């Protein structure tokens, strides 16, 4: 089966190949905005929105992650394939956790609906020929 | 954070532990079951309900896993190596995803409440001595 | 004062002492069954019953003893000469703890005549010869 | 699992630290005082309160502890011990079982809230410089 | 700007003045007290008065105050001038200190009204000539 | 006990990491500020707000900190340990007071939601990468 992260949220994987890859803050940078007030809400005893519950569901899922990447330093040997692993997992596996992180925290902070717009007026600027692309790129903000 | 991917719904991880590693089916019964019966809800724009978004979550956490196991094989080269990492993805966190996997899935088809009963009554069945433990575990039915 | 902690309950310590001593499960597999089930209430400031009062007071009596049951070994310079200290109590001794764990704990989870019940019944099924009947025994559940 | 004991009877754990330890009187007194006035109403089958209760559950959990402070010393003799041992028991726990055979053994005689509302009452009356205070201690009434 | 802590709060600060350095409890009490029946209300999360909000800026920054001898203490070399500092923190700005923890913190266990009715009441004790002077101090009541 | 000085206003020791420590403007522009249209209110004898009041204690807590400061400069014949004191008491102490003599003049003046929302809306562009990062910060204003 063909599951989206996006799909329910009214959003899809497609409409976030707009924003460039080099975009999403880092892991650090999500995980800590996270805690930041919404710290309380994420270990309430209840569901708070679908959003809550994915946002819980993918920070787990890269704890898991950080697990594996730990026990790689520490039980393979060999350097040339330890760290080999330890470099896929905290940066390709890393990206799909960004996306993902940044997409459910935005809504939580500014609105399903203001983030789908956003992923559209940003893809009208990112798409829009370098001579006339305005200096500044358009920034989600209250 | 300390975030228990159980709180949400009524459960704790501490009451999920109780299970023994021989309890939850392999993976490719617990995704096959998936497909074969959520399928349709799983991939609808709805969010069905907080146990099916946590779901499709998990199912995708774990594609990732896959993804890895796979990319290990052909990139890795050590292969006393690139078989330790392949052991422990599906072995020691399949387990963490076989328990929340099987989870999600229960809830779905005997609602939270008859699977919140059944893991505190199993809960005191594997907690009795083998000597005066019931032949057979309870079993979860419709009820 | 002969003081018996079963005896506003029900039961008395003459019942408990039925279920023959290795009965009754670890007192970690206890603790952790509280935590699971109870934990939120046995922080709260409300004295949820008799049992949860009871049962509070007894975690922190044990909390009292780990801390002391369970001692030595941070503050005694000798490692041994603890032949039966040492453990010991916690053995013919810390087997009241799981007596009162088990006790509150399963009266909490299936009510007070249930366990009262279940006392009683649990302990004419052991008390028969290890002969016919039967092969199953009874335990607490949901049927 | 951060279990305070006397937080179900409208106080703390720190508010019962508040009042200096000289102050609880011993347990050999303690103990002696729920034997005259209460008796009867321990030894009763029915949960008078959820101070009895509790009340109860603390005498026996205090008898355990004379159990194993005269098992630790029915076999041994090589420092008394008596030592680090029947010492410890008698000090630093004896303290605990000392405020709280207190507490509980006091609301049954005074009132839950009379109870607190001294505790406070006194706690700072000597915490008080002594030119400026009634002349000895305030005591409690009703 | 000038501006008065007690103005706020129907005093001044000369009203404040009159009562003698050894009037006021220590630091360590006046914090003890704070803790003791005051924190669960310090701590919230609501605006509990005019009196509790001055109280928080206060006790938050003496603890600044405290980190500055502690940072002191180990960074400041000389041993005749790092306890001329720590000297004057620990009994100048004390007693400041002093006079303003125990003023938020009476008004809190008497009202503002039957304070300041105390330290007019006192300040005509205090004013009074030792001859004249009635023998003991008038002492706060919640009348 | 842990206080901390933002929870009552809605805000959070945690939220205001979101700044970077060298935003909050001198301490000679806070008061300057301050004494600008709310030095009447603020020698008001009335507690205007829960924020009028922490202000008052702030400003004056940290008056108590230059007769200090001072004090030091005057009493410490050692003036390489005299201008260790005058620096820490001028430099990390003073960030202490910079934040909040911000936190609240802003609130004061804009509004504690409009304050609470810059605090977020900020900790977006801060947290964007430097790519994509718009020239302008975003600044509180009407
Ligand atoms: C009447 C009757 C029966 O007794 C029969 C036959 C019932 C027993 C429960 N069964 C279903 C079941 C699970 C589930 O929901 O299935 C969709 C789930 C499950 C969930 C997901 C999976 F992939 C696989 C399973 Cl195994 N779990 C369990 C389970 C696990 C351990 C012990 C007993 N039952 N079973 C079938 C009905
Ligand atoms: C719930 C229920 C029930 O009460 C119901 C319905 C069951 C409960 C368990 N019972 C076991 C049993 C006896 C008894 O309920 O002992 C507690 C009694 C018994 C009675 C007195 C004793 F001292 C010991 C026993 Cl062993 N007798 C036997 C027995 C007789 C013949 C062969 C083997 N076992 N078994 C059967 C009934
Ligand atoms: C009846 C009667 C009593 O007479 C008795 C006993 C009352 C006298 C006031 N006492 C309390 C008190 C203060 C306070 O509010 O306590 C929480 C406050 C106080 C406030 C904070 C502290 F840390 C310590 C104190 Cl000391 N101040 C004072 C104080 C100061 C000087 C002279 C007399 N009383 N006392 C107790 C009741």
């Amino acid at each position: 089966m063909d599951i989206d992260p996006y799909k329910e949220f009214g959003a899809t994987v497609e409409l976030l190949s707009f924003l460039p890859s080099d975009f999403f803050p880092s892991v650090r940078d999500l995980l800590d905005t996270a805690a930041a007030l919404y710290r309380d809400a994420l270990e309430s005893p209840e569901h708070a929105s679908p959003h809550h519950t994915a946002l819980r569901q993918a920070i787990l899922a890269w704890g898991d992650l950080m697990t594996l990447a730990t026990w790689v330093g520490t039980n393979l040997e060999d350097p040339a394939s330890r760290d080999l692993v330890v470099s896929y997992v905290n940066t390709n596996m890393g990206l799909k956790f960004r996306q993902l992180l940044w997409f459910h925290i935005s809504a939580l902070t500014f609105g399903r609906e203001t983030v789908l717009e956003y992923l559209v007026s940003f893809g009208v600027w990112i798409r829009t020929p370098p001579a006339y692309r305005p200096p500044n790129a358009p920034i989600l903000s209250t």
